[PDB]
């Protein structure tokens, strides 16, 4: 909207790799992870002076 | 039950002679006395763990 500062868009890793199987063995376990990413705002400008001579 | 400690189990003596009956005479009575004795309880406990595989 030319006054935001940043523009965020969200990434998500997952993560776990598979076991092999026991009856009394440790059960293994996923997860994941989430990073944002943000790219900044630039506004430029750009003017003009008119004289009545000119 | 099994959430119990203890078990009671009571013996009562008696006691009593009888005599001679008259009209006028005294009667004669019985009485008892009561002892108590307790054992304590023990309980056993066993188990079993099935896997899915086994």
């Amino acid at each position: 909207s030319w006054e935001d500062q940043e523009i965020v868009q969200g990434i998500v890793e997952p993560a776990g790799t598979a076991v092999e199987y026991g009856d009394h063995t440790n059960i293994p376990l996923t997860s994941w992870n989430a990073n944002f990413e943000r790219r900044t705002i630039v506004r430029g400008e750009l003017g003009m002076m008119v004289g009545t001579l000119e």
